[PDB]
């Protein structure tokens, strides 16, 4: 099942994939970001998924990859962390939570992403739900297949993004 | 009910509780090895776990390391390596398998470990089956769980390990 990673070529079939896994989970917007060890900037970065265009241009124009409690968590951990203003706390994240929350991004979760090489990168799923307690409940249902598939597209994505002609 | 392990007193409990959700999930023999970023060797390494203390001392005293398949797939993936006749090529790594297999371990897996600081190590769990199939079966049926448990295991180790 998780196979399919591996058999597709090309990023645009991979993401497509890794995005109908996603939504097969419940998940309907995914990012996978993926950065090469010891990366100084995101100018070498592999990111890709169905986040839309105009929230993708806007957190980097905004400077949110500084902001977003979410990325320095994955320098830290290798456990999910799940999307709650809480992990806000500065008037910038504060920000950042009603801005993506206006781009329809309000519940979900970020899992970190370590490579055997020492990539580092996050696979960022957003769950549309009535509450945040339904989220929890939809989140929980699938975390166990989601842990699998995140390290499957890390392996896989790794290769893609940086290996593989 | 993973996070049992990063709320654990110290090393002992720790050791205590990932012996126990493995021989709960059904895995009587554990081995958790970590090593700090770019070790040069052992002298650092944190391991801990229930594998017979005479397998481990002929592992070390073998020098293992250098020959166990799992070790240079956990340097080149995060994925799990299932301990089959296919990872072992040369008559070496047969050698280490039938030494491993009298030393009573025989069928299981290896979960590589990869931290956010760059910990490097491995989870690995031996299942006492009567054959290769009824090992695959009880692994398949435990093998989503498995897979938390060794990110959880990985987070709270190097946190305890290291810190
Ligand atoms: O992919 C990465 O960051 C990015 C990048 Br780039 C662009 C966007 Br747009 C979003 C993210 C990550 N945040 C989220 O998805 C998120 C989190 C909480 C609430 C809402 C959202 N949300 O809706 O965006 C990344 C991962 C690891 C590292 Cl180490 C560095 C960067
Ligand atoms: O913990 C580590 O290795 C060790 C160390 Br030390 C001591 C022993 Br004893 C065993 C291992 C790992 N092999 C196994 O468990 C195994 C695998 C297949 C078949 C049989 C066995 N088996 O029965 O030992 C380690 C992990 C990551 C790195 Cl990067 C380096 C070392």
């Amino acid at each position: 099942g998780f196979l399919e990673l591996e058999r597709s070529s090309g990023k645009l079939e991979w993401s497509a994939i890794l995005q109908k896994m996603a939504s097969d989970l419940g998940f309907s917007k995914i990012l996978f970001g993926l950065l090469p060890k010891d990366s100084q900037d995101y100018e070498n970065a592999f990111i890709v998924g169905n986040y839309p265009a105009a929230w993708r241009e806007h957190y980097d124009r905004a400077g949110y990859a500084r902001v977003d409690p979410t990325v320095s968590h994955c320098t830290q951990s290798v456990l999910p962390i799940f999307w709650e203003p809480s992990i806000y706390q500065t008037r910038k994240q504060h920000e950042f939570f009603e801005e993506a929350s206006a781009a329809g991004l309000v519940y979900g979760l970020t899992m970190p992403l370590h490579g055997a090489r020492g990539e580092l990168g996050a696979l960022s799923l957003s769950v549309e739900a009535e509450n945040r307690a339904e989220a929890n409940r939809f989140m929980e249902s699938v975390l166990p297949t989601l842990w699998m598939l995140k390290d499957y597209a890390l392996q896989s994505g790794a290769g893609l993004a940086f290996e593989h002609p």
